[PDB]
């Protein structure tokens, strides 16, 4: 049982909690696209584990691989290079596009924003950065004074310099010109006004092609590319942030290249991991060449470590050799259909949206009024994982609660029709 | 060989550079106090990997658990727990000092030093953050702005409300009271000029036990209960970063355990994950009570991931059950007694100091003078390696340059003694 | 002769030049309405000097009380009080509207706003403070920080917590809703951005009736109410800066008393001191009260000085007696019929706006583009000049350059037709 | 009688509190070095009014000029030029130390050194300042960012890059080698501090050659030379702050003579106002030509007005040609005697300090500790008082309350005898 007197004491006892809820199960394995609790209950991954897992849990090949350099090749000091490390950097300017040459092998997705920050703000000489307001990029410093979609309160001032502007969202538009949403004046119009607060010190823009935990916002066709120019025309870069757009999920290696638009720097993590601590930034020659030349300085301990390099190293092998890629298109069309259905059934359903295996699901108490529905969407939340499905919702304010669903690159036809199956009748049940 | 044209082509092509040059060799395997280049000849690794390594490379233990979760847990939505979570949480608990209660187990040292920070700032309602002036906590936004050693310049204003303050320096005293180093009075006098700066927001002061980087600077008998004193008659926290010193380099399990001062956080990751990415902050539970209370809020991608909790977990078993923190002492104690010996051989070894097997050796041009010895350490380093032997040293503006020397806790008696023979050939040599 | 060799020489070998061009010529004298050069040639002062001699130059009125007390009672203790000091505080409290009881008496309009600003700070806990993209508060510290129509570059980071929203311009709308200009929306649409950076530190609003340097923008119907709503809603005070509009300026003694909103703080300062350099900042008891139990601090050598003060009552004393606040809506009403028939003549004046006597006139190349015209506005003002009628024009990007037509509150019927129709030789001549 | 109910009634219901305490009596006159309330009971000025009136009050002289201007010419757009302008801008090019070229023109202190910050951030393209732990130079953003002796608590943060050095304090010294104290090593120390802070942004140090607020603290003999060459070292400029001290309080023309040590911008107001709101910076040629070059902005109303302008001229022309600045060593000199007579007499009398008529005298409990004593000094200011002397007394941590002595440049034998004697009364009775 779920109900292990001691470990829930434990977990009460000495845990620090972060955010969130904590589930009511242990989880004891995990394989392919399900986890099982402690009576053995198998949940069907809708989220594959924190929107890490491309390649499902605990993959073959993943095991092998690890297990292979934790007895080999482990963790090395930072001056030490070895073939790994060299391999992947190269396999990263090898499938990033062409402008994107150099990487730099790290941990987690925020440190990989504050590497890319750091490096901006040291190759323009300047300080202020750019975000949109309904980002998430990490808990860390840099990273986090870029967050808006939660984070600012309660803890003192954010870095100097941290700007915002509105994500173009089609779904709840607020910019209109000619009775339509204008996203791309919106933007111009956002960064009139930025240029009017700056101190003339605009160093990057940064951005998610898909904003997750602000709601599955998909900039639509051609923003990018207009945000691009803004950015050249102030002399500052643009730095991608593909934590969980990158990799293949979106049904691309990664989503700049759907745009066909190439950011200055390119950050990885979530997925290239796979669920492994592993992240990454890639950048021009030219970009890192000047990094070099003014002192760049981001040396941590497992920057460069083996192990893990070896680790993500297998991961691109086994997305690109598995056309995981392109099963993301497939099974990313099965799901969306499948969710049409439901939002044809379910008046609830205000809107499906997002791209390959990152869709979102928009919750509403009134399509026209596109009210939301306040505890609805947590309901069903609670019913799916009743249900054994394990789903996530995100809310903002003006927005109704989002499910983020991203199953593994990996999923048959059959999961998805599972879940699909298991959330109408969450559904069904939490009206 | 390690010319290999290739490997050296793409490193060059596509590698990012973020500190310091890269070592001239291709590391092909490594195992217990060695890694071996593409030659196969094996070297000595003085420096446990980056600092990291306590029980060695590839340690079968380690290699074991790993091969054992990877296959079976991995890694996890942030809101799931499991077991090896819990049950680290709880070691931790159980074998910090009485008051620290609860832990959050993240993947890095700067990320551990960020959470901590964002804690403190959080339950005091506060923002300025104190360190010392040779600090090294790592490379992202709070980590770095609260990092002194290096890393402050071209990238921008650091955040809001840092400052530092000297930190107590045996070797190179430079506050005098009646003939002597007063490092009690230097540090009132710096806090009575903190207090003068401040708006009236100081939220912590985070230490080192021993700073690292900035050249093994042990603080002095009582200094860390006189700072403790200092911090809590300012309703400020005081953050010890053991990310070095703890799990049992400096002889005992935590380092603030030697001073028998608890500090409000304690921060570890380097020593703990020995090698992989596992860092952790623990606190007491009434700080964690009130943070909570206030939204605390630090979700991560791999915040409670089961692998690397397990890691960390099998690290301490081993370590306790391996009375690795007692071999720390002995094989501590006798290499400082070479390191001495060789002091006694040469002149230029100007100081030996640190504790257990977290050792520092200052080179000078002259004993009186304590006048640095410009590029001579660097020469004891490259013939270091020529010798096979890894090692570091680190050098800041007022100091000779310090070899950190630090051997995996696993370290045997000869290994040691092959340590030592190699490093006065080395000094030989390079004189 | 204005070309004084020696003079122009002092003149460049000694002055730090802090803005703008000077003047080609040397003022002598001035009197009433006119400024007179070296050659004795009358210069009609459509400014009102730097927009603040609301009762012209040299007022005999002004001249006696002057002289009175400089030689009776003129600077002190800023302990001591004395008479001018609380009648002037009184007749503050008594002119203004309901709830601005206390008065503080400093020096510069920027100097009040500082105070006004640190006050809130103080009395909120708070320090992020919002302002207008086109806003002129002052060149000190925090009214700069809060100054976005000029002055942020090169001189690095403005105040923690700097924020700016679009002013609602009715001549150049961006924002639009059910094709029409809903600046109401668009002030709801700045605010959630504003909500989204904030670190959750909002402590006020800053704000002009009518932003003069920024292109006498003035705040259309219902705008400031619900500005005033915004900020309560947030717990933040609005304060209004009416160093220019005050005093009677735009034909009510205090603009706000047009809105019929009332701020909670109102600073003053160019034309309470008419000329002299008197300011001061009016808030409720209530606010004052809570500053006073937080310490508020703001001593200068200058504050509470009898000189100034008993200037500033005999201001006020002669504003009301003369009837000044309607003369400038006849006057006013005078000056914008006449600017209207020119407008009637010249198609390069696009618009004629303002209230009052505090009036702007924007130049453009096209009224259905609204082009601006480049350099033609410069060149006008060049030709007043020679013509005898000394103007000014602002110049923002996005906007034709805007006259800003400011003269004495004791302006004659005479006088104004002669203004109107120098300046309409100086645009024909201008073509 | 200065209980003038009304009075008392308007001055509680209307005045904004700002500090300290307001003195219980009504002053209708001033003449000289004295002040009268409403019985007509004359009071030695002790303080020149808020340490300004180097001429003491309603000096014939300024009364004429005041009077002539305020008739004749008064205030201007701030792009015309006149002749009271450009001579004064002359005279203090010409009477300050060469090097100083160029003047701006401004109405206060605090003004005054935002006017030369913002000038040296914009040269050095830099924007940290540092400053002396008890300094104060003013209430306004920048100044008060460098104001350490009070200010900083309860208004959010200070300006980004604020730092701060203890002051050169020979009667309390904290800093010892070989058992003296050796300021110029303090000052080392103090720096290398900095330095390690510094994000590689220093732009200025800003100081009070004798820091009146922070308790009439001397910096000693080669200390100032010694910080400029910090600065010169660090390409940081050296702004002093001459408020008070300039203009012959301290027995020359200006303090910085003294050391014979020429700041990069000099800082005047208080004394060279003499009571009236007129401040002013003056620099070298090049560092105004660069500022120009970059667009050095500082506009404001009453930046070069001819009636202000006119008076400190005036100002100076007094000084010169009655030999003020020689009258302060003479009456400086009668006064410091007496003073130290008074120490012959009471052991409360811990030091006399300072220079010319910028004295200082610090209260103790105890003469061989230097014990403050508590509330004693307040005492002794409230019998001078009674005895019809107008006192003040400033109190910091760590230090004996003190009084600051500042009569008027104009002052007799007499009066200073006078004021001798009702401070020994006073202290007899306080005691
Ligand atoms: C005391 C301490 N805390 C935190 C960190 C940050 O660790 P990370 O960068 O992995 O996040 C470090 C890094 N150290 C260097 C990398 P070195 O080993 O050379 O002293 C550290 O020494
Ligand atoms: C786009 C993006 N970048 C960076 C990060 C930071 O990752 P990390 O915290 O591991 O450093 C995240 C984290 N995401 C949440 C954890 P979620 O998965 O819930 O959207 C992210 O979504
Ligand atoms: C050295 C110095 N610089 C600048 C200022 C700012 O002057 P202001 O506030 O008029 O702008 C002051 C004010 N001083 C107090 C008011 P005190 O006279 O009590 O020492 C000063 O002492
Ligand atoms: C609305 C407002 N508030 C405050 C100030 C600051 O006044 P000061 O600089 O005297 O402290 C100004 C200055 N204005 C210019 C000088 P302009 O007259 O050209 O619009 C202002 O227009
Ligand atoms: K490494
Ligand atoms: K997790
Ligand atoms: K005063
Ligand atoms: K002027
Ligand atoms: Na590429
Ligand atoms: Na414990
Ligand atoms: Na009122
Ligand atoms: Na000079």
């Amino acid at each position: 049982l779920n109900d292990d007197a001691t470990f829930w004491r434990n977990a009460r006892h000495h845990l620090v909690r972060y955010g969130g809820t904590f589930e009511p199960m242990i989880i004891e394995r995990a394989k392919g696209s399900f986890v099982y609790d402690a009576d053995g209950r198998a949940i069907l991954d809708f989220t594959s584990g924190q929107m890490s897992a491309v390649l499902g849990h605990c993959h073959p090949e993943i095991v092998s691989v690890i297990g292979e350099y934790a007895g080999k090749l482990d963790h090395l000091f930072s001056e030490m290079l070895s073939r790994p490390v060299v391999d992947l950097a190269t396999r990263l300017a090898n499938i990033t596009p062409p402008g994107l040459d150099r990487a730099l092998l790290l941990s987690t997705g925020a440190e990989s924003n504050e590497a890319a920050i750091r490096m901006a703000k040291l190759v323009t000489g300047k300080y202020e950065i750019v975000g949109f307001a309904q980002s998430w990029h990490g808990m860390t410093g840099a990273a986090a004074s870029a967050t808006y979609s939660a984070g600012r309160k309660g803890v003192g001032p954010a870095a100097v310099g941290s700007f915002a502007i509105p994500a173009p969202f089609t779904y709840r538009p607020r910019f209109e010109r000619n009775g339509a949403y204008d996203y791309l004046a919106e933007l111009d119009y956002a960064f009139d006004l930025i240029d009017r607060q700056s101190s003339g010190n605009l160093a990057a823009f940064i951005a998610e092609p898909i904003l997750s935990s602000g709601g599955i916002i998909e900039l639509p066709d051609g923003y990018m590319a207009a945000l691009k120019r803004k950015c050249e025309a102030r002399g500052m870069l643009l730095i991608l942030d593909e934590a969980q757009t990158g990799v293949g999920r979106t049904g691309t290696m990664f989503a700049c290249q759907r745009d066909g638009v190439t950011p200055d720097i390119l950050t990885l993590s979530k997925t290239l991991g796979a669920g492994l601590p592993l992240a990454a930034i890639v950048t021009s020659a030219a970009i890192e060449e000047r990094a070099h030349e003014l002192g760049y300085l981001f040396y941590t301990t497992h920057v460069s470590d083996p192990l893990p390099a070896a680790v993500g190293l297998r991961v691109l092998d086994v997305v690109q050799r598995d056309g995981l890629v392109a099963r993301a298109n497939v099974m990313g069309d099965r799901l969306r259909r499948g969710l049409l259905d439901l939002m044809e059934r379910f008046d609830c359903i205000g809107d499906v949206r997002g791209r390959g295996l990152l869709l979102g699901v928009e919750i509403v108490k009134d399509r026209r009024t596109k009210e939301p529905a306040d505890g609805l969407g947590a309901k069903i939340t609670r019913e799916c994982m009743n249900l054994g499905l394990s789903m996530n919702i995100v809310q903002l304010p003006g927005m109704g609660g989002v499910f983020r669903i991203a199953p593994p690159l990996t999923v048959s036809e059959d999961e998805i029709d599972l879940g699909l199956s298991l959330l109408g009748q969450a559904i069904e049940r939490a009206l």
